[PDB]
């Protein structure tokens, strides 16, 4: 009832976690991601592949309709569709982003009322062993959740791609995958401490999940300030 913090956080942050679907006609189609949804989300219409280019998550960080997510998700997109928990659908405008950090901000028109939003925590003050709650919403009408703890900070992983490195990442034993990539990674306090990122496939590996520290995200956001 009230003795379950994690349950509380979700109940509080779920309505701000969105879905992000981008129609085809075509680069952000990294074969790893399409196979994850294709193989695990039987809730995907018969015409997913042909019709979809990218499915992910993201989250509103400020009432005006500003949203964060993974660049690989939205990436260089023309057709961006945002779906919310209440059911309402929207069109987002690619504000800006960065592929090497894999952060990306989006914007949804707020006709009358503003939207619900999450608050940023502080990456520099994260303790290893603290609970982290990953939230996702690829289906739109329901939020998926995985729990774990902070395993390590400032991680560097060579992209199995053989062309770069994922760097500055927060690690968790909370499962992170295309099903919650782009969603937020929270505290027991409801503060966003990172952006769940699945680019780290991870490729038939276990309990190794990663996220982008918000402090890094803040330094990014500031470069796309109004």
């Amino acid at each position: 009832d009230y003795e379950s913090p994690i349950v509380n956080v979700v109940e509080a942050c779920a309505p701000a976690v969105v879905k992000i679907d981008v129609v085809k006609t075509t680069s952000f189609f990294d074969p790893y991601f399409e196979q994850f949804f294709k193989k695990w989300f039987g809730e995907l219409p018969p015409g997913f592949e042909r019709q979809v280019a990218s499915l992910g998550s993201g989250f509103i960080f400020d009432p005006e309709g500003y949203i964060l997510t993974n660049y690989h998700v939205v990436g260089g997109a023309d057709n961006i569709t945002v779906t919310m928990l209440d059911g309402s659908k929207y069109d987002a405008e690619y504000i800006g982003g960065d592929e090497e950090l894999d952060i990306a901000v989006i914007k949804i028109k707020a006709s009358d009322k503003k939207f619900p939003y999450l608050e940023f925590g502080d990456s520099d003050k994260v303790k290893i062993g603290e609970w982290a709650i990953a939230i996702g919403n690829p289906l739109g009408f329901q939020h998926t959740v995985t729990v774990g703890v902070v395993s390590a900070t400032n991680r560097r992983i060579p992209k199995p791609d053989g062309s770069g490195y994922y760097v500055g990442l927060i690690q968790t034993d909370a499962a992170i995958n295309p099903g919650n990539s782009g969603g937020p990674l929270l505290n027991i306090h409801g503060e966003v401490i990172g952006i769940n990122t699945a680019i780290v496939n991870p490729q038939e590996a276990v309990n190794l999940g990663f996220a982008i520290p918000i402090n890094t995200v803040k330094k990014f956001l500031d470069t796309i300030l109004t």
